[PDB]
DNA sequence: CCCCC
């Protein structure tokens, strides 16, 4: 009995509806698998594929009603959760899924079986995936205007490179990247390429996931994020001028992980999939609130220094310091960018690149020394190291170099130290963080009197 | 079988209703697309069309029971999502859309291609669009009132009709607009013509969106301009008397892009499209926290000059040097213009103003020689030249004005180039500002030394 | 599970405390990169709240929720690299 | 429920 426990169940066994392990019921429906929960998926799933049931089940499916119960009847039989999206080497668009490792391109049950649950929410198009043809010529002049093929600019090119094609792999990445440079040369032409590129696993938010705090109660910034293989933030703002917030080093921290919690306005899924590259345009260099060695390890900067000008300002832009090279702006760029011209030709371009950078294993590598922030600790990080045991046969050395011995531990005087740091960098130059890396690296034998458990290198190597 | 599904499957086969991409259900009634969030109005469209159905379908669809089950079939049967609003030369109004770059007005299924989401909210009267009219001749002596036909204001005159011109073409601005002058100089009265003129495609926001952060929490003034034409803020509050928040630069930036991040309560869409030309009306000039190129180019000034009084006041008012020329003031115009009398007058001369001013690509360009707070910039641009390779054969004759050679480099001492600076701009004038490109320019060899590898422009010039 | 310096820094209450609330039948708690206190500027671990975590229910509770009264059968593991001051 | 507070 009950045809429509039988309808259900024959459903049920095309495996067209999954539950997911936070809670999702995704659908196959033309070629992909989807899920919203403001939309009845289900059901529409029911009446699409009406047409592969018996005749006397087609009929059965005209009603709401009837297919309301269908679905009860199928949220009752699915009790286990699957894993999605695992494969980040595939990318999916709205009728099928690309091998990024081999070139093909699946359609149907083929890609049925990546449980691809994002899409780039166009239609592939191999007849426009090519490698020659009028556009090509056109986006690879631009690419070469905007980054040019010079030998000074090889490392930067190709970190620049690296970090686009990096898009397109749906893994977690371990750094945060920095477009800087100054006004037009290029960042928002880059970034408007990628997402005609790239289309749906495309998305920008606000400063507020750099600057606030990720717990707080409902964050679309954030759970808008989900699976999304880029996400862009812009403009952030000079922190030199007291009045805006800096950069916070946990936010830093908790955006490369493997999952970030926020949820959207009346939802209750908090946990959301980290597989994005997280790319910050700006004209000023990252201001952190706290600065240690784990936060090194997580920035990486790409610099544009090529300049678009009208004929009127271009003798003043050849005379500038922060420019390169000048060249003449195209005011027909914005539109033909914005009508996906070059939508396939750019694909074509960050999959090879995706070829070429993806030796064994691809990883983003962090770029400290372009920070002004971290050229303290970078600098004080190779001149000054903890007490030394295998050094032990010195103290007659420390003591005529001023140090001290006190339970076998080497020890600074203040007055010394300040002495010593005042060469390397200037009491006016850096005395705010002289006195705070003194405060900081010394331990306190007193309330007044201290000693810093750390001694010079140079001093360890003077015999 | 199923009456209601074939009503459903019919009414779906003429493409009233479309799914969009931000999850809206636009239905195409009285030759306008609508949607509403809160009430959809698919019922709405079953009941109005239940007129070109067969008649024994047209009885079952006075029952709002069946109606519902038709709007669930439909519902169902929506799958694919569809890109809205994507004509920037198609202007909408409530009964068609009037074909800006061809002058011709389409109405019924003409108008129905271009899926304009937004609209003036008021008919299209092709009697009152036209050129010889009562109310044209008293509009053009209003316009040439506000902004005279002479020669020293030709350029203001131009800019103005361009600016004005803007609000009708949905595409992304590329400049903010500042209308600045005294008191009673008809820049209210060209706000009030121009929102008389376009109609539901006007939005007044607050300073909000100048002098605070956008991403925050649910920011309904931010999201309020989503696909606006027009977006006007008034009375910015001077910033001598210390005390008001200066304007973003950040936010500058921000309002130029062609996605503007910012939510409504309950609501999760985070992302707005930027069509809109952005006017501040002020009675003084901006100041904002930091001045930079990238500032400099997305400000633009329209200055007017013509005062509005009572007789009483004449004498004082051409006693000031505020004012080019005095008029009387008229008492009756503000309820002229409330009651829509030069709205059709007014749209007829913001078309002509566009087919004027849209040479192939119309674009908005900045002024910044009209903003005191850019002087100093540009003076010290055209002041200073960054030293080359052409700079380096200079050096033996260079050394008569004082400079020197490091790092094979030509640079000079920080004293010499604060004497240098000093003796062009002085102390009390720009002090602030002279430090601070010192500190952002600076080259410090050592931490105690600080040069600039900059040169003025009259030593480079002298051989 | 892994928190960060807000469980020792900040007030193990507070408003909601997902931190606190996290150590729910939680046999192990993590804590990386503490805020080493030779910094003049900083907030300080409590001895209360040390006391507190070693009471057999630690306070905590969920986001819009009312059960405060979470079982507790976690050992919190603190990996830092400079010496506590405790006042 | 969010927002508000
Ligand atoms: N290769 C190119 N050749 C000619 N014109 C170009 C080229 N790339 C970009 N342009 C144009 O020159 C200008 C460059 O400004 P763009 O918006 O790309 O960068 P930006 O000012 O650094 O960005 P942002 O919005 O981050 O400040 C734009 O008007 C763009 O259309
Ligand atoms: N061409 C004109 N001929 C006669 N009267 C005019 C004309 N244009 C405007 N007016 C009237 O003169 C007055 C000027 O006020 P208006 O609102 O234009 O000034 P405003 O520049 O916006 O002033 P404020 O900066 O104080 O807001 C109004 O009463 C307006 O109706
Ligand atoms: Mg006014």
């Amino acid at each position: 009995g009950n045809k429509l426990f039988n309808i259900a169940q024959r459903i049920l066994d095309t495996n067209s509806v999954l539950l997911t392990e936070r809670g999702d019921h995704i659908v196959w429906i033309n070629n992909s698998w989807k899920f919203n929960s403001e939309e009845p998926l289900i059901t529409k799933l029911i009446l699409s594929i009406r047409h592969q049931l018996p005749k006397e089940y087609s009929s059965e499916l005209l009603c709401p009603r009837k297919r309301k119960t269908v679905e009860a009847n199928i949220r009752d039989m699915l009790v286990d959760s699957v894993e999605t999206d695992t494969y980040p080497d595939k990318l999916p668009f709205k009728n099928g899924v690309l091998d990024l490792v081999d070139g093909m391109f699946y359609s149907g049950d083929d890609a049925k079986k990546y449980t691809c649950t994002v899409s780039t929410g166009f239609k592939f198009d191999d007849t426009k995936f090519v490698e020659d043809s009028p556009e090509m010529e056109e986006l690879m002049n631009i690419i070469n205007d905007i980054q040019p093929l010079t030998d000074e600019n090889k490392k930067n090119r190709e970190l620049y490179e690296k970090t686009l094609s990096s898009c397109l792999c749906g893994a977690t990445k371990g750094c945060l990247t920095f477009f800087f440079g100054e006004t037009a040369t290029g960042k928002s032409t880059t970034k408007r390429l990628l997402k005609s590129a790239i289309g749906d696993l495309f998305v920008e938010t606000g400063q507020t996931i750099l600057t606030d705090v990720l717990d707080k109660g409902p964050n679309p910034f954030i759970a808008n994020m989900h699976l999304k293989r880029s996400v862009f933030c812009s403009e952030l703002p000079d922190f030199a001028c007291s009045g805006s917030k800096k950069i916070r080093s946990d936010n830093i921290k908790k955006l490369t992980e493997p999952c970030v919690i926020g949820r959207p306005c009346f939802s209750n899924k908090i946990n959301n999939r980290n597989h994005a590259t997280i790319i910050i345009d700006t004209n000023y260099k990252p201001v952190f609130d706290r600065i240690d060695n784990a936060l090194m390890r997580r920035i990486a900067v790409v610099r544009f220094r090529t300049h678009f000008s009208q004929p009127s300002g271009r003798e003043a832009a050849e005379n500038n310091d922060a420019y390169d090279k000048v060249k003449l702006l195209d005011e027909g760029l914005d539109g033909k960018i914005q009508n996906n011209r070059y939508r396939f030709a750019f694909l074509y371009l960050l999959v090879k690149w995706y070829k070429k950078y993806h030796i064994p294993i691809m990883k983003l590598y962090p770029t400290p020394e372009e920070i002004p922030d971290f050229a303290f600790y970078l600098k004080i990080g190779t001149l000054l190291v903890s007490s030394s045991v295998k050094h032990i046969p010195l103290m007659t050395d420390l003591s005529k170099k001023g140090y001290i011995l006190y339970d076998n531990v080497v020890t600074l005087p203040l007055t010394t130290f300040q002495q010593k740091i005042s060469k390397y960098f200037n009491s006016r130059l850096f005395g705010h963080d002289i006195e705070s890396f003194i405060n900081r690296h010394k331990k306190f034998a007193n309330v007044s009197d201290e000693y810093l458990q750390y001694i010079f290198i140079e001093d360890i190597s003077s015999p």
